[PDB]
């Protein structure tokens, strides 16, 4: 009853795609790393456990032997990445949200506000004013824009979304997360190991919500947002770091990211269940959710879904976006949520939600900082 | 009438080292080496001259800009060194505000439940808003919204931020802050870069913080009310304010009259909120019936605006003294701005918060050419 809806989802990815099997031989081929034979085994083991098949990017050869800055490990390259991503992550959101505004259905005029979020590159204005104008919509459009969030911000986004839209009669929040690798990536090395974890994992995406409350009787609700927060796990300290330098964005990993979520994810979730046990006066499992995971890699979901006993079929929109795109930072929990609601048309489910009524959304990020929102499937 | 985000605390902060405008161009064209360019200091030393400016704090000196030559080139690879100073200064000023804030409110830090941090100076993951949590030991589970390289309108935007917080969420309260350090955004003049001589001559540090929050309770002690917000891109100004981080750090490039942009464009900017008071009022006030707290961008924004409007010159005084005392300090000058209005209606024994006047507007102006307007309510 007036909460904030999800009423539309859409996606896009950078048209190349490059199969996880051979990105090793890409990869050091084009940071001219081939003597390094013990680290390319090294990360041909890391790209052959990651879960993914395939994953999508705007780099590629031949922008890479323009920009050899790039091509190093910490030579100066800032200014190059900041071109590329400046450019490219507004452009990458544009055809998602027009997906999302297709199947919303509504003119772009109905819009009134515009979340955007990203880690792919800063700009004044920023890549939510390029939006606006890319899509035409209205000049008096309420507009936030997150930078250099991290893993998280699907879930922030989502967040800052839902108070917009049910704080405000009549809004309809567009949110966007695109993200790029042009800012992280680089040459592999001996003595930045966790790098190879980040050059394994990322890749480039885009998604789109339309949000708002009271939808209307031509608007198709997808799902419901009940509940939000977001949380500094405890013991987490310097986990993910992430500093933008004049070699671009580098991240350096210092703890045991999945065991640290497994070890709060009950905790975490206390409260959101709370309110579940106040809204339906029961107490489902955890198993008995669906799941809209931030794919950050496998070893989060396996140790979550071993902590909390889940189904194995509860985390499979999770690795589907995984195995098809990789961790495409903020914008992957909405590829999930679109994956969600794929799998229940095709696999003839009751609700949008893997025929289930509630649902977790979870993003995580530096901090170590949790985002989890309790949704309700139509 | 009931229910609307309002404004508890207010509390600022400065880097302690005053920098007087009389004599900036000295220091200035010393420190970066360029005192053989004569002409160049002429015409910045006029800029200077007309400012409105009296003094600017900065966390940069001499003695600083020694120690990392990179900031004292024109265009010399030099961010990492910025980052470094700013990453840590941005939130540790960012928290003597905060402080001063949350003991104006008078209740204990738990109960904040929320954080808007702003701020045009430095990026960093986990962020500013992560850093301010840890130093000020607010609970584990405050809800976060980290606004980075957002420019001046940012002190409005974070308020129109916290307002849809408050107002969403039964028993929430949200600590503000915007905190601003010149270190990414400082050196040396060009004859090459003549609009940087606009920056060099205004920009200065310092650090705002408020607490919001629906329905006071008899223990808080409101200032200002939120009654309605709105953010604008005005016609005909594509590319008027650009600013682009680079391995230099943060470029500024104005192309357009944003003065006269902005004057051309706020009547009709004011109409919809002046039609909220109509509604709630069933009058329309002038538009010098109202008060005013602006963002300080420079002082032919603030003289063609009252022009414009035809305000009484007392309208703009609140802004014209955070000017004069601490200069344009982007995101956080606004709320510097708030907070000079509810100090001279204490010593000037106004009958309101705002000027003894019920209704206002607060205005902040960025990138785009966007525009930020909240109209107010006094106390």
């Amino acid at each position: 009853s007036g909460k904030a809806t999800v009423l539309a989802v859409g996606t896009a990815v950078p048209p190349k795609e490059f199969d996880q099997s051979t990105y090793p031989d890409f990869y050091f081929n084009v940071t001219n790393c081939n003597d390094k034979v013990e680290l390319k085994g090294k990360f041909q083991r890391i790209c052959d456990r990651s879960g993914i098949k395939k994953r999508h990017f705007y780099l590629d050869e031949e922008i890479l032997k323009a920009n050899p800055g790039m091509c190093t490990y910490m030579g100066a390259s800032l200014d190059v990445r900041q071109n590329i991503a400046v450019r490219e992550v507004p452009k990458l959101a544009k055809e998602a949200a027009l997906k999302a505004i297709k199947e919303w259905g509504q003119p772009k005029s109905k819009i009134t506000h515009l979340v955007f979020g990203t880690t792919s590159g800063v700009d004044m204005p920023g890549a939510d004013f390029q939006l606006l104008k890319l899509l035409g919509l209205r000049p008096n459009v309420k507009r936030i824009m997150l930078y250099q969030q991290g893993c998280s911000a699907g879930a922030t986004v989502t967040r800052v979304a839902k108070d917009l839209a049910e704080n405000n009669p009549g809004a309809r929040v567009l949110v966007a997360c695109s993200e790029v690798t042009a800012v992280t990536f680089r040459a592999p090395s001996e003595t930045h190991l966790d790098g190879l974890v980040g050059a394994a994992l990322f890749g480039d995406g885009a998604a789109a919500l339309i949000i708002g409350s009271n939808p209307t009787p031509v608007e198709k609700p997808l799902f419901e947002v009940h509940w939000s927060g977001q949380c500094v796990l405890p013991d987490s300290d310097g986990a993910i770091l992430g500093h933008l330098r004049e070699a671009g964005l580098v991240f350096h990993l210092l703890k045991d990211v999945p065991g640290i979520i497994s070890k709060n994810i009950e905790k975490l979730l206390a409260e959101p269940l709370d309110y579940v046990k106040s809204v339906d006066e029961a107490s489902p499992a955890y198993t008995d959710l669906f799941w809209v995971v931030h794919p950050g890699g496998p070893a989060i979901l396996d140790q979550v879904e071993a902590k909390l006993k889940l189904d194995k079929d509860r985390m499979q929109a999770t690795r589907d976006v995984l195995a098809q795109y990789g961790n495409m930072s903020s914008a992957s929990v909405l590829f999930v949520l679109d994956q969600m609601r794929k799998r229940s048309v095709e696999l003839n489910k009751d609700t949008t939600g893997d025929g289930l009524k509630w649902g977790v959304m979870l993003g995580f990020g530096p901090g170590l900082t949790v985002e989890t929102l309790l949704l309700k499937s139509i």
